[PDB]
């Protein structure tokens, strides 16, 4: 389902996204956390499950978390790799094809390293041409030099067949990126790959500082409301939905294949329950 | 008539008929008679467009022929230009758009007053809405296997379709199509319509002209001709067979394919064979 959507460059891809727990936790806490992820996510209708990688918070390896903890979830997993964490020989090994299974992955370069991103892309070309590779796109970064479309075209050239954005909190940056992506592709006679927009609810100052650490900002107006002790969680979701709806419209008009990834980044029941509900609402919309 | 939409929609099924304007030396009444015969036969065709060749013998200018003798034919005209015969300034003048009217042109380089690369830049500057096509030569693919790259590069410079020279070798054409398809698939490119030219050959006179244009027929075919056999039908039959094979290959891979039936002969029998073939190809596609 997911593999085909991606190979045929279709709209409508929908994924949910989680970060594995800390390594620190007892072996029993993990299985509980893990069984909770399984119960709620198995209740969705998604094409795949993104599992993030971070580069004090050291989380379970995304692929190990996938295989050894989440096998009961019968959907593909998109395994993120902060390649700079891996020596080039670890990276060759992790990228090897395994007989009788597909593989989905997003290679993430340095936010600011034992292995550079250009090198990781060629290591993949060497060892597993069939790995369904995605790239990270950052619409906010397009405001600074109007070349994030060019950055993702260079990633397409390097093997990428889809892009998953960080959390989108600004519709104009996102439409500006989509625009320059559409027009450049058209002018250079290119086909387009799926642009998967991530939505990430934010319901506490705790969630927010994790988000800032990931490089995600929310609007100053919204943060202001949080620092002045209002509940922003529902305004998160409403603003996120608003944004995605406008992007889905912009994308229909121009035939840009668009997907959505609903990211759950909080340790709080209420916020996690908001993510799950957002993931259901998004399916309904598209 | 649907021609622009088929081009812009990258559709299969473009069919055109192809003529070279008569010699410049014939008289205004004789050009009018030649032109009346053309309009008579070609108006009996269901085609998308009439290709009008430019030679780099001296023949009436194709745009001038189209506009002042072929008004009666209600179909778009694809104006060939051997850019090398025109100065950079005269080319600007001819490229300029005409109000409420689509322009179609194939720019041909040298086998010169203007380089082809500069002719493309002139189109970019003076008329971006000119529906521009390129010559593709499958036979030449067998030299270095890079004709597909030649055309990709022409697409980059503004071409939106390709009209090959007369096809007589199905394997070279299929090799060119194959590499075009696969290179397009792997570098994320859309494909543009490849219009294959079929050109009946009925006499040594037709052949010497075709040879001068850079076209060859198969040795076995030319052998029968030089041994005084009528090859007109054989050349048509072969042309049809090649195109059926190319259509099948193209349909399987989703490659947009068209056909241009070229008449290149002064002999009535060869001209009627070309008309017939045009109607045959339409039926086939
Ligand atoms: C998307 N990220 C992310 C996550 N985990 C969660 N939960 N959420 C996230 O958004 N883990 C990986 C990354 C963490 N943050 C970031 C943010 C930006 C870049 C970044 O600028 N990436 C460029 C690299 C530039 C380079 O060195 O070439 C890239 O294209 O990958 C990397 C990591
Ligand atoms: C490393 N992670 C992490 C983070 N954010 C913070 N602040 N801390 C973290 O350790 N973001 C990503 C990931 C999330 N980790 C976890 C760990 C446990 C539970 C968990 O115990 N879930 C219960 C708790 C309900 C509640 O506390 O309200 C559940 O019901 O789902 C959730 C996410
Ligand atoms: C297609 N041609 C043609 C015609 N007229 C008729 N009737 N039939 C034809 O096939 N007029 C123009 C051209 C004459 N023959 C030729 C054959 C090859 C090239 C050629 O190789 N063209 C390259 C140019 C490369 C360069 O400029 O170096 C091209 O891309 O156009 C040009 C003219
Ligand atoms: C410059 N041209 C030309 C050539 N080939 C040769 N050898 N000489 C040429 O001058 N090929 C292309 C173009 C064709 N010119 C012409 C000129 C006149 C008629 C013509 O009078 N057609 C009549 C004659 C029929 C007959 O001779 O039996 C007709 O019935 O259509 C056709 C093509």
């Amino acid at each position: 389902l997911l593999k085909q959507k991606i190979l045929n460059r279709e709209s409508g891809i929908i994924t949910y996204g989680i970060t594995p727990p800390k390594k620190n936790n007892t072996e029993e806490k993990i299985k509980e956390i893990s069984q909770k992820h399984i119960e709620r996510i198995s209740g969705l209708d998604i094409d795949g499950l993104v599992i993030y990688d971070l580069q004090f918070i050291e989380t379970i390896d995304p692929q190990i978390y996938s295989e050894n903890y989440l096998k009961d979830l019968k959907i593909p997993k998109i395994i993120y790799r902060c390649v700079g964490k891996y020596t080039p020989d670890e990276f060759r090994r992790l990228t090897r094809p395994v007989s009788g299974q597909d593989a989905f992955s997003v290679f993430v370069g340095a936010a600011s390293v034992l292995l550079k991103l250009s090198d990781a892309y060629k290591i993949r070309q060497d060892v597993n041409p069939d790995l369904l590779l995605g790239g990270v796109a950052i619409p906010e970064r397009h405001m600074k030099n109007t070349d994030e479309h060019l950055r993702i075209i260079d990633k397409i050239n390097k093997g990428c067949k889809y892009f998953i954005t960080q959390a989108v909190y600004n519709v104009e940056a996102a439409k500006d990126f989509l625009s320059d992506y559409y027009y450049y592709s058209k002018n250079n006679n290119l086909k387009m790959v799926p642009i998967i927009f991530t939505l990430t609810p934010c319901g506490s100052t705790k969630t927010l500082e994790f988000m800032k650490w990931l490089g995600i900002s929310i609007p100053r107006w919204l943060e202001n409301d949080l620092m002045n002790c209002e509940d922003i969680l529902n305004k998160s979701v409403s603003l996120s939905k608003s944004i995605f709806n406008e992007l889905m419209e912009f994308c229909l008009e121009k035939g840009i294949p668009i997907g959505c990834n609903i990211e759950s980044v909080s340790v709080r029941k209420v916020e996690i329950e908001a993510s799950i509900a957002l993931a259901k609402d998004i399916k309904y919309i598209m």
